[PDB]
């Protein structure tokens, strides 16, 4: 009575619910409820993941499959590490990513650096830190992506540096240049010897190299674009070349079952009746404490004028939702105050929502995902929480600008380019002609952020 | 049914307040019916209203007597204390008018034609600003020499132009002497009363011969006073009103069940005291008005939704609940969503607030509090009292039924008319008890 055959539970793996291909079938459902649930709360996003990318993500599950964390093939790799140098090629390469800096940077950061080993076929490998295993799901198919608690190097992370002599731009700076391993300083102190990462020439050094260690707390993908090499492979990734983190992202980071109940709960019982929620993304940089006047009215400025938000009047409709984020309560409560007080100039219903006010890890994830869920984002400048939530939601957000002199700017808000992160220290350097260049004026698809000037993006 | 039974006349201007009969939209119909005696008497006060009313000519007649056996008296309300209270206190008095055969006419204070629209189809409740007396409402009390207790007190007891009844908290024995049968029947001839008074001093007037028995008849049953007269007086502006709907529409309208929780705390730290946060969880879930959450990793296999109204001056009471209920999943799988409308138009809010709690389906109040007192009657709900605390300690058990939904009388007197001596007014008939939460109060049952 062998019926799998004529009515198997076969899916489309191009379904919805693996999002169009970006995931694999047969993970535990059980184990990450998150996973294929998804699809209960959200849209379906319109930009589909290339054929391509789904291609070159199941042949990464392939090799992190062989070459993974307790396979004889990593056991073996780890004795290379103990010499200073390599007697031909092993079979795998690694980089390994240091748990470093706040969650919105190790999100991005770590995003990055998976493109990277996509791009040099090498296994990623996750510091897990004190808690990447209690917030995020396994995203590698039958393997951990985790570092093994006993790799050798764990104990160094910490003190790793531009001066450590493994540092990759100690290196090029005092002219010493095949290596077991090679840190490489990515943090958004490093200089100019650090940024020679970047270049075509350091990569093909660097590609010998088994074992990278990289720290890092930027969203480095942009100047990849900018890398002979890189740059093909990267076109046939992306042909939408705004996507790189909505797909990488939405692959990589599946919420823990306990992250994810505190979604699902605040979902269900604050903002699954609306007919349209609106997210606004609140983080103001100051060392007084808010909440500030001029941040509200530009908050009301933006919705207002940008028709995400009714006037109201203070002289069968539809429902919207607003949910806030914010460290204070202020602006939410603003907001709720202004929308209970006075009838709305359109005659629709506002309720506003905040999660919290200043487990703290989990909460700022379970936040990220409700943003995401949004129909309409707002997000403010500078801020990696809202990169991530309008990444994670395929949202081409609204920005708050970053006021100066704490004066409401005008315009207080407008349209990104894209929905892409920014990266907000990019090196600045034409490897070719050995000089200073201005990397935001080279190719039309990597532009100067709208929020920081210095740093760049994908458009 | 916008009549609510026959408690309200067809007719008013619908646009000009709009909750009057829109409001039914909003809550359950109640189960409790007026008696057909009730309607007729509301009826017929209407009728008396239109006759005597401010601006009629039997009102400008009646004016020149206080300039020193007419066919119209009447009672004066003076706005005094709190929103709760005057609510309460003016319930009382109305009933007081329909005993005694009385025009009500309400002192509009800062705020009451703001918060309430007109309850006498056809005529004005307003005490005309021009009124003689007006100036003389603030220094009313004790000592004024038309004060009743201080004409027995003095016995400086023809008839009376006019009379001042103290019946604040504060008053005394000689004030108390109101509630007494041979008292009423003098004062039943001055044709104008003015009273200030901050308590619900029905339940007294049940204790009082002649008034028993039209009360009895206006009641069967008994603990439907402030229900009914409650209903029938007390209408939102079109302002407050809309504080309700749009309050309703955002946040309330899609729950299964609703449960209000009535947070009042007497004490001079702001708070929040987690033994007071330990009383609400520990009475919403010995009550199984709440669910209990729970720190299982394996979970049991549509829920329902119930949504949280609380309201508190402080914050935090309604965070703790909105915390808990977002941090842990719940035990029986139910949705819960906790919602608070303000913390620390304010008594337009006030208003809007009592007004929404009585939208709940069960309720939870505070000990004392006569905002929970206006929220319960309104709702016709019978309440869960949370009991008041002493020294900081959560009682235990912490909550318990209310015996009725009415309110209770903070300020009784303790005295036998004809034995002409202090007796418990507590213990004299069934259906007048000691309150719940204030042991010397009394309340109808
Ligand atoms: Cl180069």
């Amino acid at each position: 009575v062998l019926d799998a055959g004529v009515f198997p539970n076969v899916t489309n793996i191009n379904s919805d619910k693996l999002l169009g291909g970006l995931l694999a079938s047969g993970f535990d459902e059980d184990s990450c409820l998150s996973r294929y649930q998804s699809v209960h709360y959200r849209k379906p996003s319109p930009y589909k993941p290339s054929s391509y990318l789904i291609s070159k993500l199941r042949n990464y599950e392939k090799l992190h499959k062989r070459c993974g964390p307790g396979t004889e093939s990593y056991k073996k790799a780890l004795k290379q590490l103990d010499q200073e140098h390599i007697d031909g090629d092993g079979e795998c390469k690694y980089v390994v990513w240091i748990s470093f800096s706040g969650l919105g940077n190790r999100i991005l950061s770590l995003a990055s650096v998976f493109l990277y080993a996509l791009l040099t076929d090498r296994v990623l490998l996750v510091d897990r830190g004190k808690d990447m295993d209690d917030l995020f799901c396994e995203p590698f198919l039958g393997m951990s992506w985790l570092l093994p608690l006993d790799f050798p190097m764990t104990d160094q992370f910490d003190g790793l540096n531009q001066e450590s002599s493994r540092c990759y731009g100690y290196m090029v700076k005092n002219q010493v240049i095949t290596l077991s391993h090679l840190y490489l300083h990515l943090v958004h102190d490093y200089g100019d010897h650090d940024k020679m990462f970047f270049c075509e020439g350091d990569q093909t050094f660097i590609g010998k190299v088994p074992w990278l260690i990289v720290k890092t707390d930027n969203y480095f993908v942009p100047s990849l674009w900018l890398i002979p090499g890189f740059d093909d492979e990267l076109n046939k990734l992306f042909p939408q070349k705004a996507t790189v983190f909505h797909h990488l992202g939405r692959y990589l980071f599946h919420p823990t079952n306990q992250v994810w109940g505190l979604v699902t709960r605040y979902y269900e019982a604050y903002l699954s009746h609306a007919d349209e929620k609106i997210g606004i993304q609140v983080r103001v940089f100051d060392e007084d404490p808010g909440p500030f006047q001029h941040v509200m009215d530009q908050i009301s400025s933006c919705t207002q004028k940008e028709k995400l938000l009714p006037e109201v009047d203070t002289l069968t409709p539809k429902h919207k939702a607003v949910l806030v984020t914010s460290l204070n309560a202020g602006y939410a409560e603003n907001l709720k105050s202004m929308y209970w007080e006075y009838p709305t100039s359109t005659g629709e219903i506002i309720g506003v929502h905040q999660p919290s006010q200043e487990m703290h890890n989990g909460k700022a994830l379970a936040e990220m995902y409700l943003l995401s869920l949004t129909d309409n984002l707002v997000t403010s400048a500078w801020s990696t929480f809202g990169y991530v939530a309008q990444g994670l939601g395929g949202l081409k957000p609204w920005i708050l600008y970053r006021p100066e002199n704490r004066t409401t700017p005008d315009p207080s808000c407008g349209r990104a380019m894209s929905m892409e992160p920014c990266f907000h220290s990019p090196p600045f350097y034409d490897c070719k002609a050995k000089t200073g260049i201005d990397t935001g004026t080279l190719v039309p698809h990597v532009r100067h952020c709208e929020d920081i000037s210095w740093g760049l993006k994908l458009v």
